[PDB]
């Protein structure tokens, strides 16, 4: 019993984390067989830097890059979108089996915090619906990756270049691509209005009843579009029938209807909880997909 | 900026876990040098087992250790309080650099959830003043292991072998003593009454304003006695100059002297946050020490 926000195992991804050095800039890379991944904005010295140019100067040896205590010689250097690949004399043998994947805002995944190649600890978040994420970095940061594991493989999602003024985070896929609307310049950018990921918070509606709190639970049912106009009015995502499917499995266990629960929700957001508590919290969880809901119910297991 | 519940990396912990199997009972071990760590339930078949006698009918071929695809030949075995010790032929590689420690209530510290030997997840939570945690385990994880990291040396606080019948969680240090009153039997045991870590929460308030978070600020003071009372009425801890002072440092940090905070806190307990939220929460958060506070804000990170 019981249901917290659980980090991936982060081993797999320790055994990856170097130490980048440019000049006087010393960032986080990610190192998978001879190829050390980082932000290009390492070469930077900023408020609009000509990336391209920047790097006809840099040759390999001005690349100081250090794995543990191991210097690694880079042989080779590239650039693609916002990140350099470093080619290194060394393959990692510590590399995973993985895969580079783009996540779509509501989906989830596992921070591995690092400064100076080293990691500092792991936490649990969602790509917000507009492509930013509410974590825990300081300067010095950027090149810590987010994952998630299926099994015996870390699909690499995220790698972070940059705080907003709002004080959340951006950073980019592993083919160096923004999430969202942003660049790997020293300039002010702001975030795009956010919103409520409806789905998660139905997810975790049946975590909470799958574990024991169930007073929010409303007698009453409704339609997906009366739903979704109630919705609208506290800034949540539209609930799509993509989502109502991938909710499907939840409520076969639980017994309950999707569209009993989303009237439930609807009250829940015109009254609130009074006092009251769903798993410990007193807002509505949005953080939690209907994947996470199981694998941590279920307790499945990595390798 | 921000500020989230971080767990530490868990890789030095993977490395160490392990499947034990007697009969019919499989659960995790702790695989330290030549030795396995694990509950000692798992040579039950339960309502009131005698441990010792149980233990001379078993030879240590009937101790099944798996490290992964490898079995490990069991060549001794004893007991210590709750837990066994399997003597087995192989020294563990992955061995870090570790201590046994036993901690205090309001003290935290990362679970690696774990089933058949494998992880499942990391997340970060506080012994509760009545010597329970509240969780996420399933039948099977019993053996999973708590742990703090100290830049190259875990710590190894806590091994789980029980779930309440209130849902939360109990077990031991790792020389198999009980924190709490429990006992190693399949039978109900009642958790005892369980307060707030005030001290925690104060951290918390430091971080908050340390992120940004400042409305909760009231102009007043106070003396430590007469907080103490307000805070008697709420279930929480009493505050001891040993806390004011682990405190120290926060307060020197963000200007705020202890005793003020204490003010702005004892107004929080009187009038709730009327819809606002500090660090994203909308309840007084509890389980963050004044060291986790620091560590996250100051970036420390491990070895
Ligand atoms: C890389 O380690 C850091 C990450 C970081 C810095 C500070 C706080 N939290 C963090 O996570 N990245 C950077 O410093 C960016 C460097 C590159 C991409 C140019 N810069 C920013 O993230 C940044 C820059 C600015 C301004 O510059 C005018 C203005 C306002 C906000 C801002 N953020
Ligand atoms: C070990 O893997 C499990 C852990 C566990 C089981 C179920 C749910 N969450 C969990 O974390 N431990 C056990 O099953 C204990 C076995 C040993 C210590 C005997 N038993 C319990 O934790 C337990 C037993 C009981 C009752 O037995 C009459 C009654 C009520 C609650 C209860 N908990």
């Amino acid at each position: 019993s019981g249901f917290r926000k659980m980090a991936f195992p982060s081993g797999k991804v320790e055994g990856c984390m170097v130490q980048v050095t440019c000049g006087t800039t010393t960032l986080n890379g990610l190192w998978l067989d001879d190829v050390v991944y980082c932000p290009r904005h390492v070469i930077c010295t900023m408020l609009n830097p000509n990336y391209e140019d920047l790097l006809i100067r840099k040759s390999n040896h001005n690349f100081l890059v250090q794995a543990g205590n191991v210097q690694l010689r880079v042989i080779g250097h590239s650039m693609q979108n916002c990140v350099l690949k470093l080619k290194v004399d060394t393959a990692n043998p510590k590399t995973p089996k993985y895969k580079f994947v783009r996540i779509q805002p509501g989906q989830t995944f596992s921070v591995l915090a690092c400064y100076n190649g080293s990691p500092s600890g792991v936490y649990q978040c969602a790509m917000r619906p507009n492509f930013t994420i509410k974590g825990s970095f300081l300067n010095g940061s950027c090149g810590s990756v987010g994952f998630n594991i299926d099994y015996d493989c870390v699909s690499f999602c995220y790698m972070h270049h940059m705080e907003l003024p709002t004080g959340v985070h951006a950073g980019t896929d592993l083919e160096g691509n923004f999430y969202g609307p942003f660049v790997d310049r020293q300039t002010a950018q702001a975030a795009g209005t956010d919103t409520t990921i409806t789905v998660n918070v139905l997810a975790w509606l049946y975590a909470a009843v799958i574990n024991g709190d169930r007073w929010f639970l409303n007698r009453f049912t409704t339609t997906l579009n009366d739903f979704n106009l109630v919705a609208m009015k506290y800034n949540y995502e539209p609930l799509t029938q993509d989502h109502v499917d991938i909710l499907g499995p939840l409520s076969a266990q639980t017994g309950i209807a999707v569209l009993d629960m989303c009237a439930s929700l609807k009250e829940l957001l015109q009254n609130g909880m009074n006092g009251r508590t769903i798993l410990g919290s007193a807002l509505l969880e949005d953080e939690f997909t209907p994947f996470d809901v199981v694998r941590q119910c279920s307790g499945v297991t990595f390798q």
